[PDB]
């Protein structure tokens, strides 16, 4: 079987956090959403992910896309399972597999659960030295049944938004 049990809209950073340091900040983490228990899974079910972004592509920086926000300001972006380590680097606006899957076992119950996140790049310097970002959608994440698993009518997707920031 599979249900939905995550969250269809989902933020991404504090709201408004602030930021210090193409210029790519260091910001780790913090600018995340993770989830481990998205949909509940059990006996045999396979699934996996797949990611999209639906920002402008602006620029490429070693083999991932910088992704725009306004024209000092864009973004890195990794898409994945629920550990941040796994998380796959975004490119282009198609749906991309960004979690290969697994199969929870015959006779057990579990999660699947994703992570999405992203670091600020500084495209243009201004004159100001302090940058302000909007709230603006991202993108989304599916999941992928596989194995002949089947999600039924069961919610298959979520979005995440960036919540406002500011870069010094
Ligand atoms: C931690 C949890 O409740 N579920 C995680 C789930 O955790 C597991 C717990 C137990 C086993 N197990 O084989 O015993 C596998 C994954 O693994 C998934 C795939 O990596 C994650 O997407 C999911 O967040």
């Amino acid at each position: 079987a599979v249900s939905f049990i995550g969250s269809t809209e989902n933020d991404v950073g504090p709201s408004l956090g602030s930021y210090s340091r193409p210029f790519v900040y260091d910001t780790r983490n913090k600018i995340g959403y993770q989830n481990a228990n998205v949909w509940h899974i059990s006996k045999g079910f396979c699934v996996g992910l797949d990611g999209k972004v639906d920002l402008p592509v602006v620029g490429s920086l070693d083999g991932q896309s910088i992704y725009g926000l306004t024209e000092e300001v864009g973004l890195l972006i990794w898409m994945g399972d629920t550990k941040y380590s796994r998380g796959t680097a975004m490119s282009g606006n198609s749906w991309e597999n960004v979690f290969s899957g697994w199969c929870v076992g015959a006779n057990t119950a579990s999660t699947q659960g994703l992570s999405v996140r992203v670091t600020p790049v500084i495209l243009k310097r201004n004159s100001s030295a302090r940058y302000s970002v909007q709230k603006t959608s991202i993108g989304s994440i599916r999941m992928r049944p596989y194995n002949g698993s089947s999600a039924g009518s069961v919610q298959t997707t979520v979005n995440f938004s960036l919540n406002p920031f500011t870069l010094n």
